[PDB]
């Protein structure tokens, strides 16, 4: 009673509904396999269908709504619903009562008409294909610039992606623009959630006529923004006169996508909020409604407390859609993403996309990750140069492009961070002597975090530097950044204490705290991810400092300003202390007492530093006649030190009190200060020598020179 041609259109989808594993073979089935049916596909053309945009429609309805059974034992195979058969009933009762053969596709397709409340007889009847057209067919023949704006034109070609679900939104949305006061939508969420697509999705709404009676003249116009908009251009004439050319008594309403940027943020010239206030009333001869789009917490601060314009807008909350609407979500665009990546998505990939997005990506929200996790492992089957397929399997596929996402960043093997990390302690032993233990504690910690062994939630190592003054702790922190080829972002605490600084001079309270959140401390980790972060005299910091550091060492992360800007995880906290001495005595408590228990048990390690021993003080001298004697060697110059004069560099060089600070004034003042004019009109402009000794019983330095070619003679 069926063609040839229509059983194998029957035989082709009940094929792919039991690979996409399909419960029920729907009447949209059976319309989606028509499209392949050469009589309803000459039926369709004949109406000027394009095939593709009903194919689209057809595919994202069906994986949408039909139930999918890989589960486990219990009896289950495509079952075709009653619908089906009443539709199959329908062709082949008028198709016997016409006096024809047998069933064609074309007439299965008239029979769709017949279920009214069916998608596939919507979706005909959108493609304003009447019932009427396939009888006729069978019988006879055996404003703005450029940015993204007019979102209403995007809609009537191709240029806006499905909205799918988020009824209860838009509805929300239509009714609060259809109010007489308080008319302007405001959507709030977070980024991802869905804000855009809301906008975007009214305009197809207005297309449609699914928004109707008094919203059927509407256009939305998209404005350009997405903190601070003046660059060039005069920002205040070209609005007035768009806000004009928007009001010429029309329905218009503009969306102003991340409306966060233009008010509340505070402008450099007029125009901007104050432009934007005018017209939300009445101050001319008409009115606009505005949609705005802007995160939680920039409505909370900078909007509703600062008030720029927060009570005349009604405010929407957009939530993270949840797991199995992320899946419907996915399921409706997938069919697009399958026809251009040219592979299939398993059930179980599309689940698995969301669920390890939503376990795995928590820096990001719903629908965006999950929809850029599905593209992502599309795009990778291209990388096997042709784009496998995909059978019944791609969790695994899913799997590495999360994993890709959420994390993995880091070499560290067989070579250059090998060499570099092995000699670390002896690198930084030949530039900072007699504290062997600080370097060794240190360079452990710093391997062990290189080797993947501490936690991705934490810095790289948070560190208390403690001991004396001038032993060598603010050296070996420089040093460590030039050894690792990272940056050096250094802070002193005296100047972060709160209000200790008056009678002198220097007074700027209003920021401390603020200078480290709003701008400097956020601001510099920005700038260098990489870096060692040296904080000088932690002690004298304030409690608010303190609880910053807690969460650092803690999250890894803070907070100034959203999409967690500020990341310490790849940052090496340096704090140094003079607090307890290794006046005081120290064995125990003395650091203890200082510092809380809770700050303390935060530390990766409180790496102390011990006094200067006289062989040390004298190779902190070494290095200085070294450095020098480097300088030297170049212009032919070679300077002798004899241990007197080295006992002397020590002595004067070396307070218990400040440690080696003073040494390097000392090494200026009695070793480079007396061969200046030596070496700009003397003896050693060609070259030559010098010896430095003591004199004894005068104990100052005596300094001799001699010059030559090279050293001819005497
Ligand atoms: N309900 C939806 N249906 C289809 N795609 C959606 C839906 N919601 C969000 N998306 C898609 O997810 C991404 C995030 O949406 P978007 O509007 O940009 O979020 P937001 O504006 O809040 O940052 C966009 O690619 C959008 O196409
Ligand atoms: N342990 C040391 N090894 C090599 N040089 C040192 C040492 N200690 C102090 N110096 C010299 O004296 C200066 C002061 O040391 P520094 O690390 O700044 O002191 P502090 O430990 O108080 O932070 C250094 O810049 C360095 O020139
Ligand atoms: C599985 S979609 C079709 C189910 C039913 N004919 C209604 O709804
Ligand atoms: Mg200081
Ligand atoms: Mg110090």
């Amino acid at each position: 009673m069926l063609n040839q041609e229509l059983e194998l259109s029957l035989n082709m989808a009940f094929a792919r509904a039991r690979e996409h594993r399909h419960e029920f073979m729907t009447v949209e089935h059976l319309l989606l396999a028509l499209l392949s049916n050469p009589s309803a596909r000459e039926a369709l053309e004949a109406c000027s269908v394009d095939l593709v945009a009903l194919r689209q429609e057809l595919e994202a309805f069906i994986e949408q709504t039909t139930p999918v059974l890989p589960a486990s034992e219990e009896e289950r195979d495509t079952q075709p619903t009653l619908s089906f058969q009443r539709v199959l009933q329908r062709a082949v009762f008028h198709v016997q009562s016409s006096g024809r053969n047998e069933v064609t596709g074309a007439n299965v397709l008239v029979a769709i008409f017949s279920e009214q409340e069916s998608q596939a007889a919507y979706l005909l009847r959108k493609h304003e294909v009447s019932r009427l057209d396939v009888v006729n067919f069978i019988s006879h023949g055996t404003r703005l610039e450029n940015f993204t704006t007019n979102l209403n034109q995007l809609a009537r070609v191709g240029g806006i992606d499905p909205l799918i679900g988020r009824e209860k939104e838009l509805e929300r949305a239509i009714q609060v623009l259809c109010r007489r006061r308080k008319n302007n939508p405001l959507l709030v969420g977070e980024s991802g959630v869905g804000k855009t697509a809301i906008a975007e999705g009214l305009a197809w709404r207005i297309v449609q006529g699914d928004v109707p009676e008094v919203m059927a003249d509407c256009t939305i116009y998209s404005l350009d923004i997405g903190a601070g908009t003046k660059y060039r251009g005069d920002f205040e004439k070209r609005f007035k006169a768009l806000l004009k050319q928007l009001e010429q008594d029309t329905n218009s309403i503009l969306f102003i996508d991340e409306i966060h940027t233009i008010i509340g943020a505070g402008a450099a010239s007029g125009g901007q909020v104050d432009a934007a206030n005018l017209i939300k009333p009445l101050l001319s001869s008409g009115k606009i409604r505005v949609i705005g789009s802007t995160t939680y917490q920039e409505f909370s601060n900078i909007f509703e407390k600062d008030r720029a314009l927060a009570r005349r807008f009604q405010k929407i909350d957009i939530t993270e859609p949840s797991i199995e609407e992320t899946v419907q979500i996915i399921n409706g665009l997938k069919p697009k993403y399958e026809a251009h990546h040219d592979v299939r998505y398993t059930a179980k990939a599309v689940r698995a996309a969301v669920e390890l997005a939503v376990k795995y990506i928590n820096d990001r929200h719903l629908p965006d990750k999950a929809i850029d996790v599905i593209d992502e492992a599309g795009a990778r089957a291209r990388l096997m140069p042709v784009s496998k397929r995909k059978k019944t399997v791609n969790v695994a596929d899913i799997e590495s492009v999360v994993a890709r996402i959420a994390r993995i960043p880091e070499k560290s093997v067989s070579q250059s961070d090998r060499d570099t990390l092995k000699n670390l302690g002896d690198r930084l032993k030949m530039l900072v002597f007699g504290q062997d233990k600080a370097i060794e504690a240190l360079t452990e910690a710093i391997k062990m975090a290189r080797a993947g062994l501490g936690h991705e939630h934490k810095p790289v190592g948070s560190f208390l530097f403690a001991g004396p003054t001038g032993v060598g702790k603010t050296e070996v922190t420089v040093q460590l950044s030039k050894a690792l080829g990272i940056e050096l972002l250094r802070f002193d605490m005296s100047e972060y204490m709160e209000r200790h600084t008056v009678s002198r001079l220097i007074g700027a309270p209003p920021g401390y705290v603020g200078f480290d959140q709003g701008g400097l401390l956020t601001d510099a980790v920005i700038k260098h991810p990489h870096a060692v972060l040296l904080l000088d005299e932690i002690e004298k910091a304030h409690p608010d400092v303190f609880n910053i550091l807690l969460q650092v060492m803690d999250n890894g992360t803070l907070t100034d300003n959203n999409g967690r800007k500020a990341d310490f995880r790849n940052v090496v906290l340096v704090m140094t202390t003079n607090a307890g001495v290794r006046n005081s005595t120290d064995a125990m408590e003395e650091i203890k007492k200082i510092f809380t228990p809770e700050f303390r048990n935060r530390l990766d390690n409180i790496i102390w530093f011990d006094h200067l021993s006289t062989d040390v003080i004298h190779q902190v001298v070494d290095k200085f006649i070294v450095e020098l004697q480097v300088q030297l060697d170049q212009k032919g110059v070679s300077l002798e030190v004899s241990q007197e004069a080295r006992n002397w560099l020590a002595e004067k060089g070396y307070d218990r009190a400040m440690g080696a600070r003073p040494m390097a004034r000392v090494i200026q003042d009695n070793l480079k200060k007396p061969l200046a004019n030596e070496l700009l009109f003397g003896s050693l402009v060609d070259g030559g020598q010098v010896t430095v000794a003591l004199d004894k019983e005068k104990n100052e330095l005596t300094y001799g020179f001699q010059s030559a070619q090279k050293h001819k003679a005497e």
